[PDB]
């Protein structure tokens, strides 16, 4: 009656981690991205699985699902399937690349469309979604010169923790509100806001550019406890540094504006996803 072809051709390794590994695949002549799970983390497998299976999730800036496999070995395999974007992730992109003014909205724009996605509740639709682990490395570069928001293995929908240098004041000193699911929203905002600063950083102006670094490069060590995070964070409420250059550039002068407002103590002064997109519509 029909051939189901399921075979998917591994073709090279693109990332290893304590999360397993990701593999650039070919399905039927055209690139995949497959994520093969660790035994350490088949919980995000499962809760992935279990949100795609609640809600398919289509949006330009959501990386496009494909499929959720699970093969009986004498060990179970776990595999998630996505679209394959040949520019990698956001924290590579940055490395090697400096961007102007068009590129960096562009950027940061198109986080904010998929954050914003993702945080709405849509009737009759879509339950509100929480990302909980935001960062430059689950953020895809898309050839088109937009990214998409990658990694549900985390994600709460309304109707374990993130990564510790992007984790907000309230998730650090465990004041965080856990039965209101709009505390994981604003968790979500203040990771943004690290992204934003990360990203800023490189755009050129009057011939100047930051290096790329990670939120709080210079306060924190590499691989920061959850103790290190919280003195800096919460103790002396430090905040990324904004250089004095921005304040020659137009563009930059509203980019750390937008991030101071991701950055308050208080979760519920933050900007929320749609207000940062209208924002950044009304830069340039
Ligand atoms: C099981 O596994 C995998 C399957 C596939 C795949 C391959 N060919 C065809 C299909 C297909 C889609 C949809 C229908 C419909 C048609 C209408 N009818 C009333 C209900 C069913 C049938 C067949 C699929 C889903 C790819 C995979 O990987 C990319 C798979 O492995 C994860
Ligand atoms: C999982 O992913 C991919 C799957 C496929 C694919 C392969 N066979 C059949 C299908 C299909 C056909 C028909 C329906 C519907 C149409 C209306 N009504 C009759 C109900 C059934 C659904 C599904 C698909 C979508 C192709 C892909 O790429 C080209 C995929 O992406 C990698
Ligand atoms: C964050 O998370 C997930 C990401 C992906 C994913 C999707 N497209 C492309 C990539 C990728 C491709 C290529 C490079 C490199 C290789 C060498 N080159 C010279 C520079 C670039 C890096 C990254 C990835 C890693 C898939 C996932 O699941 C299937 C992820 O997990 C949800």
């Amino acid at each position: 009656q029909r051939t189901v072809a399921r075979d998917i051709t591994l073709l090279e390794c693109v990332g290893k981690g304590r999360y397993g590994e990701v593999w650039r695949g070919s399905w039927q002549g055209e690139n995949v991205a497959v994520k093969i799970f660790s035994s350490r983390d088949e919980k995000s497998w499962f809760r992935e699985t279990e949100l795609y299976n609640t809600v398919m999730l289509r949006h330009e800036n959501i990386l496009g699902f494909i499929a959720s496999d699970m093969t009986s070995r004498h060990s179970t395999q776990l595999w998630l399937i996505t679209h394959y974007h040949e520019m990698g992730s956001l924290y590579d992109y940055l490395q090697l690349t400096t961007l102007d003014t068009v590129s960096c909205l562009r950027i940061v724009l198109s986080i904010a469309s998929g954050l914003a996605h993702l945080h709405i509740e849509i009737f009759g639709g879509k339950p509100a979604i929480a990302h909980r682990d935001l960062k430059s490395k689950n953020i895809l570069v898309k050839k088109n010169g937009q990214c998409c928001i990658a990694d549900l293995g985390l994600a709460v929908m309304h109707s374990r923790v993130g990564t510790k240098r992007y984790m907000a004041p309230e998730v650090l000193d465990e004041t965080i509100q856990v039965d209101c699911f709009d505390s994981y929203k604003r968790v979500d905002i203040w990771a943004f806001g690290l992204v934003l600063w990360e990203v800023a950083r490189r755009m050129v102006s009057n011939g100047i550019v930051e290096d790329y670094k990670p939120p709080f490069y210079d306060v924190v060590p590499n691989d920061p406890s959850f103790e290190d995070m919280r003195k800096v964070v919460c103790v002396d409420q430090q905040r990324p540094n904004i250089p004095n250059r921005w304040f020659s550039d137009p563009t930059l002068t509203s980019l750390a504006k937008l991030m101071k407002e991701c950055w308050y103590q208080n979760p519920s002064a933050r900007l929320t996803a749609l207000r940062i997109k209208k924002t950044l519509t009304k830069i340039d």
